[PDB]
């Protein structure tokens, strides 16, 4: 459907005690805080092909993907792995990663278009979920 636009951040819960699980020391989690209440999301939808540019103040990373197909992206602190994306719902699809090399937290993300208008991102790392709101610009 329509998750194609540019959207923008409202609120952002919980991201503090995701880095934590994933190791991010405090001061790196407070500024890493900061930067994501810059973040700002552009999506390109067509059919179950996606994609996305996730951009803060000073960096800028392209997702493309398709419902379906693995691919390779990073984990919220960086690490490479292999993904893939399946929908749950008309407007929801969670993605499940799956690490390049050696062992972490078990994480994953969903994403989903609510009838609000909001997108709603959620991140996980194990027992630790990270949700952010968004609204078209
Ligand atoms: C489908 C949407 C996705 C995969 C969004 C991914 C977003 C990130 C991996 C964001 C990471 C950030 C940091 C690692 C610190 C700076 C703030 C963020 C939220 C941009």
């Amino acid at each position: 459907p329509n998750f194609s636009g540019n959207w923008k951040i409202i609120r952002s819960e919980n991201f503090e005690e995701l880095l934590k699980v994933l190791g991010v020391n405090v001061m790196l989690r407070k500024i890493a805080v900061a930067a994501a209440s810059k973040q700002a999301v552009e999506i390109k939808q067509e059919g179950d092909t996606f994609y996305i540019k996730v951009s803060t103040t000073v960096y800028t990373t392209e997702i493309n993907f398709k419902v379906g197909e693995e691919f390779e992206e990073q984990t919220v602190d960086g690490r490479p792995c292999k993904s893939l994306v399946k929908w749950e719902s008309e407007n929801k699809m969670v993605c499940e990663q799956k690490l390049l090399k050696g062992e972490g937290p078990k994480t994953s993300w969903t994403k989903e278009l609510t009838n609000d208008g909001e997108l709603i991102l959620t991140m996980t790392a194990d027992d630790v979920v990270c949700t952010q709101v968004f609204v078209r610009e």
